[PDB]
């Protein structure tokens, strides 16, 4: 009987899709229990187990610009916005495990991409080849759900949990950036020849993974102002990860050059030319009710154009 409220704007504008948490990071774990009520139930978890899971996936997030835990809350709400708007189409499995993907799938991250670690050499390379960050991130994930009194899922079958944790694995992994190009060019191809079944488990799968690409990438959806302050917190990883491939003795790529800060609005176009308006054009055809996703990065594309044109 003890509901989550939330004051009066934040009740209404979290249902839409370019909400921003705010700043005011101990509100967040309040906002994430809310959405996770309104999503799959009351009932779905115990409050205690849930808010102490919360609590230790928070401590493993670093104090690193972008990829914190404010971005964590940040991609699970757009996974809540999602499963809101397409209630009938997720199985209670699946709602459960989709917001938990979302806050612990970038678990850990140290500001680095799966291409430093690699040439840096680092173990986590060695023990995970591809993907490498995401295998780390579930890793770490399943780590906090087996430290006392923080399975969440305990009520659950020995069945069901192993495929609430295959959910979350398969999510987890699709954030990885590099998959999401051929994931989003099967699913295309399945949509336009028709043959796209939400009832085979492969094309859930790929389904999800696109979901978890258009969660991850929301910054790009937000409202201008959110958007260009945004990219600032994520060129500072960007511009400190191009700082150390030069201490490795390697030419960074332009986007990660601190001394290429001129070209970012032109890099910004090139991003969302190949990588979010395809993404979010995609999953629109695929879930007609996340348009205003679609609608808002089209929105922050022409915002960029100004920028370049003075
Ligand atoms: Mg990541
Ligand atoms: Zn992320």
């Amino acid at each position: 009987l003890m509901q989550f409220t939330l004051p009066v704007r934040l009740c209404k504008e979290i249902e839409l899709f370019h909400f921003d948490i705010g700043p005011f990071e101990n509100m967040w774990p309040g906002i994430f229990v809310y959405m996770v009520h309104r999503s799959c139930g009351t009932s779905c978890f115990e409050l205690e187990k849930l808010c102490r899971f919360i609590m230790s996936v928070k401590k493993n997030y670093r104090r690193v610009p972008y990829h914190n835990w404010k971005h964590a809350v940040t991609v699970a709400h757009c996974m809540y916005a999602i499963l809101q708007n397409n209630h009938t189409l997720f199985t209670d499995l699946e709602r459960k495990g989709l917001l938990i993907a979302c806050l612990c799938h970038d678990l850990d991250h140290r500001g680095f991409s799966n291409s430093y670690l690699q040439k840096f050499d680092h173990p986590l390379a060695a023990l995970y080849s591809t993907s490498t960050m995401e295998q780390h991130h579930f890793s770490q994930t399943v780590s906090i759900l087996q430290l006392e009194g923080h399975n969440i899922f305990s009520t659950l079958s020995s069945s069901e949990y192993e495929q609430v944790l295959e959910i979350i694995r398969k999510a987890i992994i699709a954030t990885d950036l590099a998959l999401y190009f051929g994931n989003r060019k099967q699913l295309e191809e399945m949509y336009q020849t028709g043959s796209l079944n939400l009832n085979n488990q492969s094309h859930r799968d790929r389904v999800i993974g696109l979901m978890m690409t258009a969660c991850d990438l929301c910054s790009v959806t937000k409202l201008w102002p959110v958007t260009k302050l945004t990219a600032n917190d994520i060129y500072a990883e960007f511009w400190a990860e191009g700082d150390e491939m030069k201490k490795l003795g390697i030419q960074p790529i332009p986007m990660m050059d601190r001394d290429k800060k001129d070209e970012v609005p032109q890099g910004q176009l090139g991003f969302y030319n190949a990588v979010a308006i395809p993404c979010y054009t995609t999953l629109t055809q695929i879930l007609p009710p996340t348009e205003p996703l679609l609608k808002a990065c089209r929105d922050n594309l022409s915002q960029w154009e100004k920028v370049i044109r003075g």
